């Protein structure tokens, strides 16, 4: 019998719909309170402008309050330096993030740049502070990145306890295959962490029973190698040329889902499963921090 | 017939003495400048005062000077705040760590003392900023914990690369299984971490070539669930009706083929580790 589905679009227009409500309650309970986010910005690039009209937009429609800072490609380091301080230092902002990667014509480190925000805004979760904080089990005010967020919320809308399950994650990147690690070992799993050195990865993936994939390799994952009622979670968004559909391309994942889902229990679709509960999660990461500063 | 012993006695006395070389070169490149390592400690605890003098006596052997504040139970957590305050900008002290646990009449928060520390100085890797990093892979810039730290050497001391094994690590602590983790994944294991809610413990145990146990549960992980060929690593200190591991040896010696024994293990090269963190934060400051 074939996998249940997990519609991320449904699931994430759900909570989008939940934060608005939310949000409304908390300037009635604390009449003048804003939530406030700001997203910084460096250049000028095409899918960056793209990404950040969609995360305004969804912040806009929750009551959430958006800045958009947009620095030329003339910038340097020392000035994105001081928009950052700029912003740990204004008590109107919850929350703020970096968007990546920087367009300058000058050299930028971006990692003393993301370092440099203060922890308690860090709505992307990628500072080296939260980071270490998510890593040592500190979830109740830690910032979460928001691919791994969604992933795990898809994986309890299954309604399948976490705790003892044997889970299993192919990836270890900064911003989805370590914390992801993180979100299900502090909700008790076992957890097996796979990467592009682990040997005889299919008899790694066929243990897991929540299983997340996390690679960028198109459908390496195949169905044979999915445990028996696993949840799988895939997270890859992989672009393959298809003159059959409107845009003359397909988005495939990381797993092979056509065989996947008639092994697994639970299966995130691609696209339509992870993709599109990240702005989502990134919404209520910016609540979250609201919420927090109003103690 | 059984494991090679991986001796951490006869290591650490190794590491030690190369230590002691590096420091003596420092100071006749540099005549005055003296490594510094300070150690606070909030209250009496019998186990603690043990493990600070041994610190102590390792350090003295190596040439690094070491301090022992040792502050009373009463102490709250602002008077320990103004201590790592005053380590933190005092020059001459390259390196220091709190002593845990913290041993108060009042509640102190822990994670907000060590988060205070100074990251250049934090040798004993417990701040959010070195975790965070070695969380991540970032190795070339963070301090790694003691005990870990200790384990991996141990590990390298077999000869076996750690690349494509399967590794478990049975415990998540701060200090030991969680750094544990990161150290055996950023060497590209693929590692599996158990803890108290691990079901079938011991089948997750037997998948391990490479095994480390830290959990305090006096010989709770039996010979029988050791993968043959395996290497094992026991960090466990527990008090008995003599002082044995979290692994039973005698069973897990037939199975193993490299094990640490308890006492003489993991522990020596613990306070080894340290002296090279020390050592290391010396160096840095002089440039
Ligand atoms: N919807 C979203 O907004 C969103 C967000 C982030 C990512 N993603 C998607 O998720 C996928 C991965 O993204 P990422 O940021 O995690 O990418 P990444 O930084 O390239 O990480 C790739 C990870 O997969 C591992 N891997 C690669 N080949 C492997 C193999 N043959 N077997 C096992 N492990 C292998 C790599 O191992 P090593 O560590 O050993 O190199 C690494 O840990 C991509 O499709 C990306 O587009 C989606
Ligand atoms: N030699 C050294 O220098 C040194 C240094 C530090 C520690 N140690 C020793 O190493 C041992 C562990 O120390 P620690 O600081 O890590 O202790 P700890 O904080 O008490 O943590 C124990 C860990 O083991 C897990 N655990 C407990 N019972 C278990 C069970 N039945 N099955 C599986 N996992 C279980 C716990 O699970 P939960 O997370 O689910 O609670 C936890 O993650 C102790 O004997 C300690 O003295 C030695
Ligand atoms: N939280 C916490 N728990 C702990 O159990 C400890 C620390 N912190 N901090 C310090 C740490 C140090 C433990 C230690 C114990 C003993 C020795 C040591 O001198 N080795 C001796 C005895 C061997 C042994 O007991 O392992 C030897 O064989 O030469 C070195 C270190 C133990």
């Amino acid at each position: 019998a074939p996998a249940e589905i997990l519609n991320g679009k449904e699931i994430s227009a759900q909570i989008r719909a939940r934060l608005k409500n939310q949000v409304t309650q908390l300037k009635e309970q604390v009449p003048g309170f804003t939530p406030r986010l700001a997203i910084l910005q460096v250049g000028n690039r095409d899918d960056s402008n793209l990404y950040i009209n969609v995360k305004l937009k969804a912040a806009e429609e929750i009551g959430i309050k958006a800045t958009h800072i947009k620095l030329p490609r003339t910038t340097t380091e020392s000035e994105v330096m001081k928009y950052i301080t700029s912003l740990n230092e204004d008590s109107t902002v919850h929350g703020f993030l970096v968007q990546l990667p920087l367009d300058s014509e000058n050299s930028i480190n971006t990692e003393e740049v993301i370092n440099a925000i203060a922890p308690e805004k860090d709505v992307d979760g990628l500072t080296s502070i939260n980071a270490g904080r998510l890593a040592r089990g500190d979830l109740n005010d830690c910032f979460i990145p928001c691919t791994p967020k969604g992933c795990l919320e898809l994986i309890k809308e299954t309604g399948v306890p976490i705790a003892g399950r044997h889970a299993v994650v192919v990836g270890r990147s900064k911003i989805v295959g370590a914390p992801m690690h993180d979100l299900l070992l502090w909700n008790n799993a076992t957890v097996t962490t796979c990467h592009s050195k682990t040997a005889h990865l299919d008899e790694e993936v066929n243990k897991g029973d929540i299983l997340v994939v996390a690679t960028g390799q198109p459908e390496m994952v195949k169905g044979e190698w999915i445990k028996p009622g696993a949840i799988v979670i895939d997270c890859g968004i992989n672009y393959v040329p298809d003159d059959k559909k409107p845009n003359g391309r397909k988005v495939v994942g990381d797993v092979a889902y056509d065989e996947a889902k008639e092994r697994a229990s639970f299966i995130t679709p691609v696209p339509g499963g992870v993709g599109p509960m990240t702005v989502a999660m990134l919404m209520q990461s910016t609540v979250e921090s609201a919420k927090r500063f109003l103690e």
